[PDB]
């Protein structure tokens, strides 16, 4: 089961959403600034995007 | 008594407000960024929405 | 002496200011985001409003 | 020597600047959000204003 | 292998992106405010830019 | 070697940049909000400006 | 249903546990330092005690 | 698959470890203070215990 | 009504408790480290002591 | 090159040091509480252990 | 009026207290860990010592 | 002028103090936990050691 997208580091949100949804059609894509305090529970259909000032992906997206 | 809305993760605020108010007509819906420091007391009619950069629900809404 | 306004949770700032000033004409109404670090001294004429992303009251206003 | 302005709690920045400069013509008036982390040294000509979301004075201005 | 760009302190993002990509064509350039909490893993193709209020580079860019 | 500019407390960024560059032509001037977490290394050509909500200098600029 | 114990401010943990359990025999009593970051869910049988350096109750215990 | 232990709120670590390991023999039991900043990845064999000053469980243990 | 004890800055807790209770026999004296995050409500019988590493009073005790 | 030790989650520091040094004889093993703010540079011979209250490994050790 | 003691960086608390009290007999000497959040008012008779893990002075003591 | 000691990562404080003082006899050696908030000014004779739970050097000591 695809769980990480190292290939999207540096890409836009638009491009990240497109690639994740090809790979994971049920994905719930959440867009947060880098450094956001996240204590959440594990959601296997959620993919968090941690984004820089220009809304580019700053770290490896992972399911959860 | 309905207390959680896992079905609204990834949805907009507009859609979350609509579904919560169908389920809970007295709901006081509060919209906060993910990571917000919340020490509050329990309010049985309040539903907090924790939202990402695009105002989509990032976690499971719960009464309180 | 009126000290709390549980009835304003979920309401706008405009409506909160209107109701507080009917109840407390000397009120100094201060509008802060939820989660704001507040070490202040007690001011009996001040009412702090802790507001969400849409400027609705997220918690019970109290004098102080 | 005037050191505190409790009378400006709830007032605007414009009004606070006007009153402080009548009382203290050399004042260097600095406008910060409530909750700002301040480790500074003491400056006898500086007056910090701690302001809420609407740029009203949320606490008692003091020299320093 | 080029790993630091002390020459870009004080320069714009545009100029930093241009110089880094001449030196490192595979660079994934990420733009963050100074003071951002970064616990990340090491990515040898990523260059983080820590920027001030005017989007000028405030510290030495480094690979990672 | 000029290292501090107490005379710029309360002044604008424009005026601070002008005075610092007269005094220190190589200066790399960085503009940050008051309260910004700064763990940096010492750069003898850098001058950080810590600015309030109105982009006035809130503390004594120093080299580093 | 008893929900707050203002009478225990300043008292020890031992005394607080004794009084709470007389009033609320099912109580799960949790002892935390003042200032502890608490995002928890509401537990109607739990009573949190926020304690100072000497393990005296520093604020009003409340159910939750 | 057992995922939460609401029955251990208020109990000791010793008792929590005993009950969790009966229910989940592969459990890796980790003991942290309440309020600990946790950005971790999901580990299906790990159970975190969030403990108060007296090493009693302050919140519902959950797998992850 | 006595509300501040500037005379106890630098003194021990023992001495502070003794002087406060002479001045304010109903006082509930709470001992916290400097820098403790305090969002509390106003309690007119409580006196908080903010103490350094050696349990000496580091700031002016005040009622609240 | 071995870079992660998922097998040490839940184990002691003693056991973690032993296994890491078998796998990586040059390892510089650093022992930190979970939640420690780490902005460091990448050191290929360093292995950080993030430990719980009982000095057991709470997360997957990784080189860096 | 003596206001800073750069000569005490690296020295013990005992030695710092001795030198400060020779220079400033009214001094109220307060001993805090480095990194302590200090929003205080200016006290001209107080000297704060910011100390490392071994109770040595880590920064220049200053009046205030 | 020697400014960094990468060779002391993983070593004890005792050993770090010994090596630094051979290299830099005027050194003022300060011992802080990793993650300590440091806004200080530059002191060319000071060497800060950032130490883990076992008082081993966790990062590269540098002058400042």
């Amino acid at each position: 089961m695809k769980t990480e997208w190292p290939e999207l580091v540096g890409k836009s949100v638009e491009e990240a959403k497109k690639v994740i949804l090809q790979d994971k059609p049920e994905a719930q894509i959440i867009v947060l600034p880098v450094g956001t305090i996240v204590t959440m529970e594990y959601r296997i259909d959620r993919v968090r995007l941690f984004v820089d000032k220009l809304d580019n992906i700053a770290q490896v997206p992972r399911v959860g």
